[PDB]
C-alpha cells in the first residue's frame, strides 16, 4: 500500500542506500515511528506496512538525504526531505512517493493508483 | 536574511497568501516558534527575521500548502512541505527558499549567497 | 533500452494516453523520426527501440503536453515538452527519460543504468 | 515582456552566464532566430524583446544547459533545455521563464501576468 522511490538528479541513478523512516501522527499531535528501511538498488523500498496496518491518518515520510549526499562527498543544503500527507480510504489505494534529489533542492510527487 | 517565494504550476503564476511559520530547534530538540507571514501578490515573503536574530541553527520552514488548495477549494496531497536546513554555521548568509507547488507534487529550491 | 516514463502532478497518477515522438539527429542537423508511441495505463512506454537500432547520437524526446491536459479540460502552457540529449556508448545502458507534468510547469529527469 | 530566470540546484545559486536563444515558428513551420542574450549574476535575462517586437506566435526558448555544465567541467545529460509556448494570443502578456538546473534533470515554470 505504501511505497517510496528515490531519484538522484546529479548522477542520473536510483538513490540507493537511503535511509527513510515513516511516521504516523498520535491522537497528541506527536509523530510515532511507524516503519522505516533503506532504499535497494532500485532506489525503492517495498514491505513498509500492510493493508491492514496502513489505516487512513497523517503520515510522514522522512529520507535522509543529508547521509546520502555526505557519503558522495558533495555538501547539501537540507537536514533530510520531508514528506508529510494524509491517507484518505475515499481515494486509490496504492501510495507511491517519488522523490528527486539534488544538493540544493528536491522535488516529490505522490502517484495513487488502484 | 531569509526570503520565501512560492510559485503556482497550475495556474502559472505566484502562490498568493500562502502562510509560512519558521521554527528554529532548541537546545532540548524542540521545534520553537521562530516567525511566520504569508506571500504577498508576488508570492514573496519578506521581513520574516533579522540578522541579530537569524543565529546558527536547524530551521525549518512549513509552507502551508494544504490551507492554500483548500482557500481555493482544492483537495490537494500533502499537508504542508517542510525544508529544514543548517543555517549560518559559517558566518551570516541570505537565503531564498523557493517552493513550486501543484495539488500533488511540490519542489523547493535554496539560493544562499554571502553578503 | 530506451523508456519514457510521464506522471501527472494535479490528479497524482500517471499519465496515460500520452503521444510520444522520440527523433534521431541526422547529418544535416534535421531531426529525423525514429520511434512513437502512447504511454499506457502506468503512463510507460516501452518497445520504442532495440539495442542495435539504438546507436549513440543526439535524440529528441517530444512528449505531446498540450493535448493531454486539454483532454482534461486544462488549458496549459507548454506546447509540448522536449527532452533532448546524447546516447552515450561509455555511460550506463537502459535510458528512462521520466517526466513529471503541471499545467504551466514540468520536470524532467533521466535515469540512466546497467 | 520575456524574461528567462535560471537557478542551479547544485550550487544553491543562481546559474550565471547561461546562454539563452529564443527562436518564433515562421509562417513557412521553421524556426526564426528572435532574440538571445545570456543570464546575470543574478541568474536573470532581461531586455530579449520590446512589446512591440513580441507579437503572437509559438516561442521557443532555448536555455543551454550543455553548455553552461560543459564551462564547469561537467558532462551533463541534457543538450538544453527547450520551453516551447503560444505567447500573446489573448493580447499582450509578460512572461517569466524560469529554470531549475542539475546535470540529469531539470524543471521549468512560466509565470504569465497580465499588465
Ligand atoms: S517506474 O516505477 O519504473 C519509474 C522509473 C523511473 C522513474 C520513475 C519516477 N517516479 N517518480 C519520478 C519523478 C519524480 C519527480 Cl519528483 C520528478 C521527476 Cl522529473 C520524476 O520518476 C518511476
Ligand atoms: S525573480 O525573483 O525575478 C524570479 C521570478 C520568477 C520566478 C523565480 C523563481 N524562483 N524559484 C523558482 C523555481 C523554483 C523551483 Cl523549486 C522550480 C522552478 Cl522551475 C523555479 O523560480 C524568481
Amino acid at each position: 500500500p505504501l511505497m517510496v522511490k528515490v531519484l538522484d538528479a546529479v548522477r542520473g541513478s536510483p538513490a540507493i542506500n537511503v535511509a527513510v523512516h515513516v511516521f504516523r501522527k498520535a491522537a497528541d499531535d506527536t509523530w510515532e515511528p511507524f516503519a522505516s528501511g533503506k532504499t535497494s538498488e532500485s532506489g525503492e523500498l517495498h514491505g513498509l506496512t500492510t493493508e491492514e496496518e496502513f489505516v487512513e491518518g497523517i503520515y510522514k515520510v522522512e529520507i535522509d538525504t543529508k547521509s546520502y549526499w555526505k557519503a558522495l562527498g558533495i555538501s547539501p543544503f537540507h537536514e533530510h526531505a520531508e514528506v508529510v500527507f494524509t491517507a484518505n480510504d475515499s481515494g486509490p489505494r496504492r501510495y507511491t512517493i517519488a522523490a528527486l534529489l539534488s544538493p540544493y533542492s528536491y522535488s516529490t510527487t505522490a502517484v495513487v493508483t488502484n
